[PDB]
């Protein structure tokens, strides 16, 4: 126990520091907005835990100060199992939440981009013509696509392959509450439950369109500017509801990513103190 090996300790700790920093670079710069990006993020976490496993077998010994720092934040075996759990069951879910909601919200954006072509001149400068039928039809089509249970619609559990991974009602409700989503986002499927995107603003938009009254013979609805503006204000409010839901989810993702990054910083700082120890000697 008297034989020192500073050279190997420095190489081992440096290797770990490098793998951790590379994973951290990925996790800070890659947005969780597509399956491809989340694959990259998941790989970075696998690389990080592999590096801790390699560090555990290396020979480097931590001090009481460092052992304690690690116990309170999260021995190398326990740190690896704990951080893996957080990446997979917490940050990994949030990444899925954002990628799925991204694509859903993009579909909604594409509908909104058509709305200029659905507003026509009225008979005079006090009236407009809204194509209520085309607008209703596109919105209903979005509802019907995202009302299904598949990899396009399921926020939790994260999905892969051709089966539908489901959770217990208790587990799904926890995530429903965590995500601040309405009860309608909790769906039974087969033997369990899933959490899905919130369609209620779109459904409300469609109701409000019908509330305008039956279209004319062209399937479009003539309205005075006052009626139109009031409808537009109501439509905008529903768009704002969806925007707020997405905003909440992306912020919550970011904080889950910050919580994981705080743990990564503890790892980095532990390794950097050990590196100082390997390089230093009392006069
Ligand atoms: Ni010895």
């Amino acid at each position: 126990g008297h034989m020192e090996h500073r050279g190997t300790d420095i190489i081992s700790l440096s290797q770990a520091a490098t793998k951790i920093h590379q994973a951290q670079q990925t996790l800070q710069s890659t947005p969780p907005i597509s399956e491809e990006n989340n694959d990259e993020r998941t790989l970075a976490r696998q690389q990080l835990t592999s590096s801790l496993n390699a560090l555990a077998k290396s020979g480097v010994s931590l001090s009481a100060e460092q052992n304690e720092n690690l116990r309170s934040a999260f021995i190398w075996d326990m740190v690896s199992q704990n951080i893996s759990a957080i990446g997979d069951s917490y940050l990994g879910v949030y990444e899925n939440v954002v990628a799925v909601y991204t694509d859903f919200y993009q579909a909604f954006s594409d509908i909104l981009s058509k709305m200029g072509g659905w507003l026509l001149p009225g008979k005079d400068g006090n009236t407009v013509k809204l194509d209520v039928t085309s607008l209703k039809n596109d919105l209903n089509s979005l509802v019907n696509k995202y009302n299904q249970i598949n990899s396009n619609t399921v926020l939790f559990p994260a999905q892969s392959g051709s089966g539908v991974k489901v959770a217990t009602e208790a587990e799904a409700r926890q995530w429903l509450s965590e995500l601040n989503l309405p009860n309608s986002s909790l769906k039974s499927y087969g033997s369990g439950y899933v959490v899905t995107v919130d369609l209620t603003p779109l459904q409300k938009m469609v109701q409000d369109i019908d509330g305008l009254g039956a279209p004319g013979k062209d399937s479009k609805l003539e309205m005075d500017n006052a009626k139109y503006q009031a409808w537009q204000s109501g439509f905008k409010a529903q768009e704002e509801n969806m925007k707020t839901t997405l905003q909440t989810l992306t912020q919550k993702y970011s904080n889950a990513n910050s919580l994981y990054d705080n743990l990564v910083k503890v790892l980095s700082s532990t390794i950097s103190s050990s590196l100082e120890t390997a390089k230093s000697f009392l006069q």
